[PDB]
Protein backbone atom coordinates (compact mmCIF):
# COMPACT_ATOMS: atom_id res chain seq x y z
CA UNK A 1 0.00 0.00 0.00
CA UNK A 2 1.03 3.37 0.00
CA UNK A 3 0.21 4.25 3.51
CA UNK A 4 1.29 1.73 5.92
CA UNK A 5 0.96 1.40 9.41
CA UNK A 6 4.58 1.81 11.10
CA UNK A 7 5.36 4.16 8.14
CA UNK A 8 3.58 7.69 7.57
CA UNK A 9 2.05 6.84 11.05
CA UNK A 10 1.53 4.20 14.01
CA UNK A 11 -1.69 2.94 15.67
CA UNK A 12 -2.72 3.58 19.31
CA UNK A 13 -2.16 -0.18 20.51
CA UNK A 14 -5.17 1.44 22.87
CA UNK A 15 -7.48 3.79 21.57
CA UNK A 16 -8.73 6.45 23.16
CA UNK A 17 -12.34 7.02 22.85
CA UNK A 18 -14.00 10.81 22.51
CA UNK A 19 -10.97 12.19 21.91
CA UNK A 20 -10.19 15.55 19.53
CA UNK A 21 -10.83 14.60 16.13
CA UNK A 22 -7.28 16.00 15.37
CA UNK A 23 -4.91 16.97 18.01
CA UNK A 24 -2.01 18.04 18.19
CA UNK A 25 0.65 18.80 21.07
CA UNK A 26 3.65 20.86 21.51
CA UNK A 27 5.65 22.57 24.29
CA UNK A 28 7.23 26.39 23.67
CA UNK A 29 10.86 24.34 25.02
CA UNK A 30 10.30 21.62 21.85
CA UNK A 31 12.84 22.54 19.09
CA UNK A 32 10.99 21.11 16.56
CA UNK A 33 7.98 22.48 17.36
CA UNK A 34 9.62 25.63 16.54
CA UNK A 35 10.19 24.63 13.11
CA UNK A 36 6.27 23.21 13.39
CA UNK A 37 5.32 26.54 13.67
CA UNK A 38 7.33 29.36 12.24
CA UNK A 39 9.02 27.58 9.53
CA UNK A 40 7.29 24.95 8.29
CA UNK A 41 3.28 26.21 9.21
CA UNK A 42 2.16 22.15 10.01
CA UNK A 43 -1.09 23.14 11.52
CA UNK A 44 -2.22 25.76 9.04
CA UNK A 45 -1.85 23.50 6.22
CA UNK A 46 -3.27 20.42 7.89
CA UNK A 47 -6.15 22.31 8.25
CA UNK A 48 -6.25 23.78 4.43
CA UNK A 49 -6.34 19.76 3.47
CA UNK A 50 -8.55 18.93 5.99
CA UNK A 51 -12.55 17.91 4.96
CA UNK A 52 -14.77 20.33 6.86
CA UNK A 53 -16.98 19.38 10.22
CA UNK A 54 -13.44 19.01 11.51
CA UNK A 55 -12.33 20.96 14.50
CA UNK A 56 -8.54 21.09 14.92
CA UNK A 57 -6.98 21.20 18.71
CA UNK A 58 -3.69 22.10 20.04
CA UNK A 59 -2.25 21.15 23.86
CA UNK A 60 0.78 22.70 25.57
CA UNK A 61 2.56 20.01 27.67
CA UNK A 62 4.18 19.91 31.22
CA UNK A 63 7.22 17.44 30.65
CA UNK A 64 9.69 19.84 28.77
CA UNK A 65 11.33 22.72 30.68
CA UNK A 66 10.43 21.80 34.53
CA UNK A 67 8.79 24.63 36.42
CA UNK A 68 8.37 26.97 33.39
CA UNK A 69 6.89 24.07 31.62
CA UNK A 70 4.01 24.02 34.06
CA UNK A 71 3.89 27.89 33.45
CA UNK A 72 3.98 27.52 29.80
CA UNK A 73 0.63 24.93 29.75
CA UNK A 74 -1.17 27.38 31.88
CA UNK A 75 -0.51 30.11 29.69
CA UNK A 76 -1.79 28.26 26.70
CA UNK A 77 -4.99 27.70 28.81
CA UNK A 78 -5.24 31.74 29.01
CA UNK A 79 -4.49 32.31 25.24
CA UNK A 80 -7.38 29.46 25.01
CA UNK A 81 -9.72 30.92 27.17
CA UNK A 82 -9.25 34.47 25.50
CA UNK A 83 -8.57 33.29 22.15
CA UNK A 84 -5.10 34.83 21.37
CA UNK A 85 -3.39 31.63 19.82
CA UNK A 86 -2.90 33.73 17.18
CA UNK A 87 -1.21 36.52 18.77
CA UNK A 88 1.35 35.04 21.14
CA UNK A 89 2.22 31.73 19.80
CA UNK A 90 5.49 33.24 17.73
CA UNK A 91 6.62 35.84 20.62
CA UNK A 92 6.36 32.69 23.16
CA UNK A 93 7.97 30.79 20.79
CA UNK A 94 11.35 33.50 20.06
CA UNK A 95 11.41 34.06 23.60
CA UNK A 96 11.77 31.03 25.17
CA UNK A 97 14.20 29.71 22.45
CA UNK A 98 15.67 32.34 20.11
CA UNK A 99 15.97 35.24 22.53
CA UNK A 100 15.32 33.40 25.60
CA UNK A 101 14.03 36.68 27.51
CA UNK A 102 11.29 34.04 29.27
CA UNK A 103 12.54 32.89 32.09
CA UNK A 104 9.51 33.24 35.07
CA UNK A 105 5.76 33.40 35.06
CA UNK A 106 6.05 37.48 34.86
CA UNK A 107 8.34 37.00 31.62
CA UNK A 108 5.11 34.63 29.54
CA UNK A 109 2.86 37.89 31.38
CA UNK A 110 4.85 40.37 29.72
CA UNK A 111 4.32 38.85 26.02
CA UNK A 112 0.67 38.91 26.45
CA UNK A 113 0.75 42.24 27.27
CA UNK A 114 3.17 43.32 24.62
CA UNK A 115 0.47 41.59 22.61
CA UNK A 116 -2.57 43.67 24.01
CA UNK A 117 -4.14 41.44 26.12
CA UNK A 118 -4.95 43.77 29.45
CA UNK A 119 -2.92 43.16 32.90
CA UNK A 120 -6.19 42.70 34.69
CA UNK A 121 -7.64 40.30 31.90
CA UNK A 122 -4.74 38.33 31.71
CA UNK A 123 -4.61 37.81 35.50
CA UNK A 124 -8.07 37.06 36.12
CA UNK A 125 -7.79 34.38 33.56
CA UNK A 126 -4.54 32.97 34.82
CA UNK A 127 -6.55 32.52 37.88
CA UNK A 128 -9.72 31.80 36.89
CA UNK A 129 -10.82 27.89 37.21
CA UNK A 130 -12.15 28.16 33.61
CA UNK A 131 -8.59 27.89 33.05
CA UNK A 132 -8.02 25.09 35.56
CA UNK A 133 -9.86 22.90 33.92
CA UNK A 134 -8.45 23.77 30.60
CA UNK A 135 -5.09 22.84 32.08
CA UNK A 136 -6.54 19.47 33.07
CA UNK A 137 -7.72 19.23 29.62
CA UNK A 138 -4.43 19.59 28.32
CA UNK A 139 -2.86 17.32 30.77
CA UNK A 140 -5.12 14.37 30.72
CA UNK A 141 -5.67 14.55 26.92
CA UNK A 142 -1.81 13.66 26.69
CA UNK A 143 -1.97 11.46 29.71
CA UNK A 144 -5.03 9.68 27.41
CA UNK A 145 -2.24 8.95 24.67
CA UNK A 146 1.09 8.04 26.36
CA UNK A 147 2.26 10.42 25.67
CA UNK A 148 6.38 11.06 26.12
CA UNK A 149 7.71 13.38 22.74
CA UNK A 150 6.57 16.49 20.88
CA UNK A 151 5.70 17.45 18.34
CA UNK A 152 2.67 14.59 18.17
CA UNK A 153 -0.27 14.50 16.33
CA UNK A 154 -3.24 12.18 16.76
CA UNK A 155 -6.39 11.29 14.89
CA UNK A 156 -9.34 10.22 16.14
CA UNK A 157 -7.78 8.62 19.01
CA UNK A 158 -6.45 5.88 17.41
CA UNK A 159 -3.71 6.79 14.24
CA UNK A 160 -0.33 9.00 15.59
CA UNK A 161 1.61 10.96 12.46
CA UNK A 162 4.98 9.51 12.29
CA UNK A 163 6.88 12.27 11.01
CA UNK A 164 10.53 10.27 10.74
CA UNK A 165 8.78 8.34 7.55
CA UNK A 166 8.94 10.91 5.49
CA UNK A 167 11.19 12.94 3.39
CA UNK A 168 13.13 15.67 4.39
CA UNK A 169 14.92 16.47 1.87
CA UNK A 170 12.56 19.73 0.80
CA UNK A 171 10.49 21.28 3.61
CA UNK A 172 7.57 21.96 1.52
CA UNK A 173 7.07 18.27 -0.03
CA UNK A 174 7.92 16.99 3.67
CA UNK A 175 4.50 19.37 4.85
CA UNK A 176 2.19 17.82 2.36
CA UNK A 177 2.91 14.21 2.71
CA UNK A 178 2.28 15.37 6.62
CA UNK A 179 -1.00 17.09 5.73
CA UNK A 180 -1.92 14.69 3.07
CA UNK A 181 -1.36 11.57 5.90
CA UNK A 182 -3.52 13.47 8.60
CA UNK A 183 -6.24 13.67 5.42
CA UNK A 184 -5.51 10.19 4.51
CA UNK A 185 -6.39 9.21 8.57
CA UNK A 186 -9.08 11.67 8.44
CA UNK A 187 -11.41 9.92 6.24
CA UNK A 188 -10.46 6.26 7.50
Amino acid sequence: AQYEDGKQYTTLEKPVAGAPQVLEFFSFFCPHCYQFEEVLHISDNVKKKLPEGVKMTKYHVNFMGGDLGKDLTQAWAVAMALGVEDKVTVPLFEGVQKTQTIRSASDIRDVFINAGIKGEEYDAAWNSFVVKSLVAQQEKAAADVQLRGVPAMFVNGKYQLNPQGMDTSNMDVFVQQYADTVKYLSEK
